[PDB]
């Protein structure tokens, strides 16, 4: 176990400059073709080549300073009860862990794609609960002697897969049981001792979505130490222009309105009242309109800083393919496709 600082997570996020996700990387699923994936097919499923040191020292001298690290178990994971992980793979992930803690990085690693489990109802409660408990105890385990540049964030985007309003907040039910799945991530880090029992840890809300029903619902896990828990937000906003691939590819100045109420919300639901808050994930889809993201982006950077919330970017090294395009680092080259774009978040 490494020398560790008792840092409040206000204090921890002050730190903070600004984050860059690893997405499309170890988050990667294969369930519906590919069973038991070693962990270089898992990585490379979804087009991303094998990651080096060398991306993530590019990724600091851009100017980012932490990077989340999401992470899916899923495929990885063996039968029920014990839900063993796979050695390879945790080998795999603690080596991409520790290109960002070699680098004196704040580094948040996750589990990310694993719905197919964590589902949100009464009925499944205990089923959820129990791999919870088995998963993050052996994540924990295995990432108990690191400082506080690491922090663990129990669940990405957990919410009701199907349901009219999975993307809206869900239903009561379901909220009310993401706080027990909170909860017990809590509870499971903390039951491990030693550095982890003064680590910064990481939960979202529904969906990591800021809304009216999302944050009523909302309760913050008990700790057994002070000051240590931080909310996550994704905020892909404004939605129509940021995240609908069939939406403008113009930014106005109704649209710096509109973000300014956006993250607004955000601050007053979560910082204003002592939980310290951090937008996870965000972005701007490649829409071929580089002007309409910088301006978008300078504001967006702008409004974030008013209210002291760092914002973490989702980078998928996804350019011009059929799907989203979030890429701003180019892995194949080892060059920032949109240098205007990051200045505009750097400035
Ligand atoms: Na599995």
């Amino acid at each position: 176990p490494t020398q560790m600082r008792d840092l409040t997570a206000s204090q921890l996020l002050d730190e903070i400059t600004i984050g860059w996700n690893l997405g499309n990387t170890l988050d990667a699923t294969t369930t519906s073709w590919l069973p038991n994936p070693t962990p270089a097919q898992s990585e490379t499923a979804w087009g991303c080549p094998m990651t080096t040191k060398a991306m993530i020292d590019k990724v600091k001298e851009g100017g980012f300073n932490t990077v989340r690290v999401p992470v899916s178990w899923i495929d990885h994971t063996g039968s029920a009860p014990e839900y063993q992980i796979d050695e390879a793979w945790m080998n795999r992930v603690q080596e991409v862990v520790n290109y960002v803690i070699d680098n004196d990085m704040y580094c948040i690693l996750n589990i990310h794609h694993e719905n197919d489990w964590l589902i949100p109802t009464n009925a499944q409660k205990d089923s959820v609960n129990a791999r919870l408990d088995a998963i993050w105890t052996q994540i924990a385990t295995r990432f108990g002697s690191y400082d506080e540049h690491l922090i663990f964030e129990g669940m990405n985007q957990p919410r009701l897969v199907g349901d009219p309003n999975e993307w809206n907040g869900g239903n009561q039910e379901a909220r009310q049981v993401i706080n027990s799945y909170n909860q017990t991530f809590v509870n499971t880090v903390r039951a491990t001792g030693g550095n982890n029992a003064i680590r910064c840890l990481m939960v979202p809300t529904y969906a990591a979505s800021c809304s009216s029903t999302t944050v009523n619902d909302f309760v913050l896990p008990t700790d057994t130490v002070a000051n240590k828990l931080i909310v996550d937000i994704h905020s892909y906003s404004p939605y129509n222009f940021a995240l609908n691939t069939s939406g403008t590819s113009s930014f106005t100045q109704s649209d710096i309105s509109q973000l300014q109420w956006t993250l607004q919300e955000i601050y007053n639901s979560f910082g204003a009242k002592g939980i310290p808050v951090i937008i996870g994930q965000f972005g701007a889809l490649n829409k071929n309109n580089i002007n309409g993201r910088v301006l978008w982006g300078e504001n967006y950077l702008r409004i974030a800083k008013s209210y002291n919330i760092r914002c973490i970017w989702w980078d998928n090294n996804a350019f011009d393919t059929s799907g989203e395009n979030f890429g701003l680092l180019n892995r194949g080259t080892l060059t920032w496709q949109y240098p205007e774009l990051l200045e505009a978040m750097m400035k």
